[PDB]
């Protein structure tokens, strides 16, 4: 044991806190000037010791050499597409669709209601709590190497918070560009002559591709965790909202205004109070994602793969 | 000119004509013993003057050669999966998600309703007429080269039945394997020691799953067309009863079977008739595969990738 050694492992407990306060529940505990006091006493502190310095270390968010082109990833658990509605009609006979596709129909069934980001999906791998591998949706099958895009992000953890983490967990997420990141961002290209972006879906995939993490880095993006993959080490919850939940405990950022709604008729309150809300929420929303919260039911239902919407095969019983 | 390229074209055309009548039609204009004296007596001639020999004459359907392992196809447009309903309730919430999601409903909502063949699914091309390249459905993107065993397939035409075939077209269709067929093969195998077939589909894939054509020629296989791939050289009708009724005239094999109704009330009229025609047909049925028939409405819908039956992105308006 050694104080400096001592020293660092104090540091970097303490400004995950904060990070996690600030990102994840919108709540830091000190002011700006407190957490960045305490970045830079740990930043100059392990370049004043380089043997004590961790990859994980909350200053080694940027990787200071660019890369050259991107490696590619073949997802091992698929990632999928989603299902739309237009209307209340429209949603409507998607639910009664279910209904009757249901062995058995609980008297309340409840929806795991939430909004749509307008974002780029991508699957972030966690082995034994630090963050290892992060890679973009793709075609769904394979997709791209963007680690070192990812981790510069301030408000993904880069280390788990829990002393007990899994072996091995993909938290999958959409990756966006807050309102007012966009309009700083293009006033920053307009004062100093450059392309800028039409809207925010495409700074935040013009970001993403960059080779060179110090651009990403100036680049105001943001994560928010929709589902998870990989699973090994750990009893997830029965219900999605409770593994959303479990999420937000271990360090992930979820979207504050995800709810949970009985039936269709509460549903399409959620769908309006949300449609109403467009106007102050500070980042773009196409709709609203929902989804059967109890997950027993959801590996009943299933999946359903590339196919027309303009046939179906009436199978008859035995 | 010659009389023996004159006889050669002579016999060539009328077999054809006579498998034409026997497979598509159900009619054959003349008994077995008649077309088979011409098969020999063209087999016997083009043996007896090789160099009018063609790779597309009736006599040439098996290759002597039997196959080293067979080769991955990557198909040029995908071949799609199919939705399923398992109930009245199911399919009327089926239709009226449609009838929603459409811009414009047409008073009369007709559907080309046909039996569901348990079959395996492949796609065969057609260059200016003659039969080139067949292969297995596979994922849906990759498949196998099965154009030696779908060519030893009596119903399948090695040339279209046509003076002006199109460009390149691509047949897609179910191969499976009759009743009396297959009660035939499994008598022959308890005869002569080998392995039995559980079931017709089982026997089906087996037989198409053989690097030697001569044992597929033996398998009492059949194919009937449900679709079209790349059509190039045509304009092909705008509604898909048509586009087989199309199929039909130029020689390959569609289920006599089909008819066309008129809502779903129709619809389900004929799933009823078809479900008590099943102790009758002389092949196994799965089901009904209901379609919109109209193509604009088709290309209207559109396509759902992989995707969950549990959730849904239910987007705003303009
Ligand atoms: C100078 C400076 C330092 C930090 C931040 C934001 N921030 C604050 C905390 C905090 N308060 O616990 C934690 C993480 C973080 O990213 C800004 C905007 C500017
Ligand atoms: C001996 C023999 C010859 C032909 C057939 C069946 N058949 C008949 C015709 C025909 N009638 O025009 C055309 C093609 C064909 O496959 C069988 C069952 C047995
Ligand atoms: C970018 O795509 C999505 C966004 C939000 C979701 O909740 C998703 N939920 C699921 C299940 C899937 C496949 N995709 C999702
Ligand atoms: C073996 O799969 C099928 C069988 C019958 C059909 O009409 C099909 N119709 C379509 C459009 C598709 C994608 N698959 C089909």
């Amino acid at each position: 044991m050694t104080n400096i050694q001592t020293q660092l492992d104090n540091l970097r407990k303490t400004l995950r806190q904060y990070e996690y306060e600030y990102h994840v529940l919108d709540n830091p505990s000190v002011p700006d000037s407190e957490y960045d006091r305490l970045f830079h006493q740990l930043k100059a502190l392990e370049l004043e010791h380089p043997e004590f310095l961790t990859s994980d270390s909350p200053t080694q968010r940027v990787g200071a050499k660019p890369l050259s082109g991107f490696s590619q990833i073949r997802h091992e658990i698929p990632m999928l597409s989603l299902d739309n509605a237009f209307s209340d009609a429209e949603f409507n006979a998607f639910v009664k669709r279910i209904e009757d596709r249901l062995i058995l129909l609980p008297k309340p069934l409840t929806f795991c209601c939430e909004p749509k980001l307008d974002g780029l999906a991508v699957s972030i791998l966690y082995v034994n709590g630090e963050l290892t591998q992060a890679a973009t949706r793709g075609d769904g099958t394979t997709g791209e190497d963007i680690t070192a895009n990812i981790r510069t992000i301030r408000n993904v953890p880069l280390q788990l918070l829990t002393d007990n983490p899994p072996a091995r967990l993909e938290v999958r997420g959409e990756v966006f560009m807050p309102h007012a990141g966009f309009e700083r961002l293009n006033k920053y290209a307009l004062e100093h002559n450059e392309k800028t972006f039409a809207n925010p879906r495409n700074a935040a995939a013009g970001s993403l591709r960059q080779l060179d993490p110090n651009i990403t880095s100036k680049r105001p993006l943001v994560l928010n965790a929709y589902g998870i993959g990989i699973a090994e080490g750990v009893d997830l919850p029965t219900t999605h909202y409770a593994r959303l939940q479990w999420l937000k405990s271990i360090g992930i950022p979820v979207n504050p205004e995800i709810r949970l709604c009985n039936g269709a008729d509460e549903v399409l309150g959620f769908y309006r109070d949300i449609q109403n809300k467009r106007s102050s929420l500070g980042y773009d929303i196409d709709g609203t994602v929902l989804k059967i919260n109890d997950i027993a039911l959801q590996n009943e239902l299933g999946f359903i793969s590339k196919a027309p919407r303009w046939a179906i095969a009436y199978k008859f019983p035995a």
